[PDB]
């Protein structure tokens, strides 16, 4: 374990942000985007996936939280390794916790495959956090989850999931098709879904300054 990229509070932290790259990144570009956009009382933390085969990609090794196999619903999606990696992402979150900034103070969120576990990490754990910010991904192993809202801790959570209508590897297609489900999962009321013209598999600022308007309005400060 690498040391997760920090954007630390100002002095005093009363919130934090725990935000997951996507397939082959680093945490450390996701990290500087979010210096760009901080707040002075929120911690963002972007850990960094372990180097991995991906079967996708004639088993390359890179950084990945999980094995890719597939582009497409059909797929075979790793199971093992998505919950193991879920897992791992309560254990950061607990942390946090103990650390001093309570659960429902904390979003977490990701981009692409870590868009993917950080809805499935929100919707699995009985930790309450404060939102989820899905950039360009979708909802993985979206066929064990029985029908209707899951209740659980998270029930009310507050979600905004991002997706660029020409991204080429997560269609735009799946990212909508996952915000209708996530509707059905819980409070639809809460969940919020954004697209953005020409944006292909990446980000733009204005998806960070929606991003940023979403984290001030859910961990606003306490001072
Ligand atoms: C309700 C949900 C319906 C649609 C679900 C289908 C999921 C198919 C996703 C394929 C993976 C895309 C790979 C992206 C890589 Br570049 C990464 O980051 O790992």
């Amino acid at each position: 374990t690498p040391l997760p990229a920090i954007v630390p509070a100002a002095r005093k932290a009363t919130a934090a942000v725990i935000f997951l790259h996507g397939l082959g990144d680093t945490g450390h570009g996701w990290a500087e985007a979010f210096a760009g956009i901080r707040s002075s009382h929120i911690k963002y933390i972007c850990p960094h996936a372990p180097v991995r085969p991906v079967t996708l990609n004639m088993n390359v090794a890179m950084p990945s939280w999980f094995d890719i196999i597939g582009l497409s619903p059909d797929s075979q999606e790793d199971e093992s390794g998505i919950k193991q990696a879920a897992e791992n992402i309560k254990a950061l979150i607990d942390q946090e916790v103990k650390n001093g900034i309570p659960s429902n103070r904390i979003i977490l969120g990701g981009f692409s495959q870590g868009g993917a576990l950080s809805l499935y990490t929100a919707l699995t754990t009985q930790q309450k956090l404060a939102g989820v910010t899905a950039l360009s991904c979708w909802l993985p192993l979206r066929a064990s989850f029985p029908q209707g809202p899951i209740g659980g801790a998270n029930r009310d959570i507050s979600i905004l999931q991002c997706h660029g209508d020409c991204d080429p590897l997560v269609p735009l297609m799946f990212g909508s098709l996952t915000v209708e489900k996530l509707k059905t999962l819980v409070n639809p009321a809460n969940v919020t879904f954004k697209t953005y013209e020409g944006m292909m598999h990446s980000s733009c600022q204005q998806e960070m300054m929606d991003v940023k308007q979403f984290i001030d309005k859910l961990l606003p400060p306490i001072d």
